[PDB]
Parts: structure tokens; C-alpha cells; sequence
């Protein structure tokens, strides 16, 4: 299981209005692939095998949670650990539907 809660959830940000697009790029180097969105500001980067531009945002920002664009799970870079918790579910669910329709 992932962790049921974690203290930096409350870093979550509200859902863009515009939604989220599951096949946007890495927005520092472009790769289709591994990418992630930050669940505080909305942001794309890639993930730890492709060449880590999320873990680098991280770093720069100290965002907390990010959302995997593969699987829809999210991750939290301090805790170092699965997340899920309501406060997830409905970014989850504009994941899922815009990802499978
Ligand atoms: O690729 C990323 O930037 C996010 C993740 N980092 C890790 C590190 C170890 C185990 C799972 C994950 S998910
Ligand atoms: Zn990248
Ligand atoms: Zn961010
Ligand atoms: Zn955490």
C-alpha cells in the first residue's frame, strides 16, 4: 500500500481549470516519456530515468507531490514515499479520464 497520509499534502494545489493534458512533454527537455506533474504548481518534468527534471523542480522549488503520468501515482520527494489520500482523488480522476477517456 501507499502511505495513507503524509504532512505535505497540504501543499496540494487546486486543479487548473484547464485540466490536465496526461501526454504533455517535459517542459525543460521534451521527452513523451516518465513525465510527472507537480501537484503544487501544475508543472511537467520527467522522472528519475529520463533525466530526473522532476526530482531537479524538487530541488528548485521544494514542491512536495507529484503525479505519475504512467500510473497515476503520486509521490512525495521528503517523505520518500507512496501517497494517496481523498485530498488526491480528484486529480487522480482528471488523470484517469483524460488519459483512458
Ligand atoms: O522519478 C521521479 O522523480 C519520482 C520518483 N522518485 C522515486 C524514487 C524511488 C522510488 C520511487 C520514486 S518515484
Ligand atoms: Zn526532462
Ligand atoms: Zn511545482
Ligand atoms: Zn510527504
Amino acid at each position: 500500500s501507499p502511505l495513507p497520509w503524509c504532512p505535505h499534502l497540504v501543499a496540494v494545489c487546486p486543479i487548473p481549470a484547464a485540466g490536465l493534458d496526461v501526454t504533455q512533454p517535459c517542459g525543460d527537455c521534451g521527452t513523451i516519456q516518465e513525465n510527472w506533474v507537480c501537484l503544487s504548481c501544475y508543472q511537467v518534468y520527467c522522472g528519475r530515468y529520463i533525466n530526473g527534471h522532476m526530482l531537479q523542480h524538487h530541488g528548485n522549488s521544494g514542491h512536495p507531490l507529484v503525479l505519475s503520468y504512467i500510473d497515476l501515482s503520486a509521490w512525495c520527494y521528503y517523505c520518500q514515499a507512496y501517497v494517496h489520500h481523498q485530498a488526491l482523488l480528484d486529480v487522480k480522476n482528471i488523470a484517469h479520464q483524460n488519459k483512458f477517456g
